[PDB]
């Protein structure tokens, strides 16, 4: 009980700035995310024996593939973390608890492929669920885990506390569908302007916890430079594997995807900052000012690979 987690003064004083990177220490991660869990919710939150059994089962249930691996669940833990921390006062007890819980399970046991991939290959996840097909299987893996002999770490909230938690993990994992972003970042957009966005609105909350959820899931484009151009190989690892698979079930792929068309990846990088990143930060930053390190920080990084297409790196 009155065992605190420390981290190595660096650690300490980085953890709390958004562009923390976590390192290359697989075995510090579940401190760190331990770390962030009673810094942000408290000591008491979750019986340390559970958490730690509960992190180990979920760590397991990540796959070795590039990008949407146990490295990505705790950085975008991390970022969340971040995001709760500035924005101190405007989140409930059990808002703090669940958002760093989902976005450590938002990717459990992806396989390295988008929602596309499984429908054109027929997998049995697109039959079972026919839209956001990895997110709710995301959301049935969590359940799955939390539903182990000793791993529910939520054993001790009321029954009611119970099931708003759960569903706040569950919209949560689901909002990290880019599918579902855009329209969701449109409709906060047009009612923060209007003056309409309420955060006592229960649907209101969703959508702001939504884009907060694609914000932190996309926030290897908010790093140094260093680590965001080397993230992108890993996100390029898993594009190009699946257009391998694509090509190997006799359809193009998107140029994306297409390890052939490996000179337009500049350019795809300014299309994503435009379409997605610089969207997504910049209403988040609307509607919680103190996230503006995010806008700054991607920005940035968009102004960093102008400069790749300029031949000046
Ligand atoms: O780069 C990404 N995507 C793209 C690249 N090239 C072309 C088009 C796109 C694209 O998805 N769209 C949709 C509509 C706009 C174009 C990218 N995608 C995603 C997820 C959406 C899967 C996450 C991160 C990403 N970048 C990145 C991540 N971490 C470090 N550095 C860079
Ligand atoms: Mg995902
Ligand atoms: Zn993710």
């Amino acid at each position: 009980g009155l065992m605190q987690f420390t981290l190595p003064v660096r650690l300490c004083k980085e953890i709390e700035l958004f562009h923390f990177d976590i390192g290359p220490f697989e075995n510090m991660w579940p401190g760190i995310f331990v770390y962030m869990v009673h810094r942000s919710c408290g000591t008491s939150c979750f019986e340390l024996e559970k958490l730690c059994r509960f992190i180990m089962s979920v760590k397991k249930n990540y796959r070795r593939v590039p990008y949407h691996n146990w490295k990505h669940a705790v950085t975008v833990a991390h970022c969340m973390y971040a995001i709760l921390q500035n924005n101190h006062t405007l989140f409930t007890d059990l808002e703090r608890k669940g958002l760093l819980i989902a976005c450590l399970c938002h990717d459990l046991d992806h396989r390295g492929f988008s929602n596309s991939y499984l429908q054109k290959f027929d997998h049995p996840l697109a039959a079972l669920y026919s839209t956001s097909t990895m997110e709710q299987h995301h959301f049935s893996q969590t359940v799955s885990i939390l539903q182990l002999e000793g791993h529910n770490i939520f054993s001790t909230l009321s029954s009611s506390e119970y099931e708003q938690v759960l569903e706040i993990i569950r919209k949560a994992i689901i909002a990290t569908d880019l599918a579902l972003y855009f329209g969701n970042r449109k409709q906060l957009e047009e009612m923060y302007q209007t003056g309409s966005l309420n955060l006592n609105n229960q649907s209101h909350r969703d959508r702001v916890i939504g884009l907060m959820m694609t914000a932190c899931d996309l926030c290897s484009v908010t790093k140094l430079w260093p680590v965001t151009k080397l993230t992108a190989n890993d996100i390029y690892a898993e594009f190009w594997a699946e257009g391998d698979e694509m090509k190997k079930l006799g359809i193009q792929p998107i140029p994306m995807m297409d390890r052939d068309k490996k000179d337009e990846v500049p350019q795809g990088q300014l299309g994503f900052y435009n379409a997605v990143a610089i969207p997504c930060y910049t209403t988040l930053t609307q509607i919680l000012p103190p996230t503006e390190p995010l806008l700054k920080a991607c920005r940035d990084n968009l102004s960093q690979w102008e400069k790749v297409i300029r031949g000046e790196e």
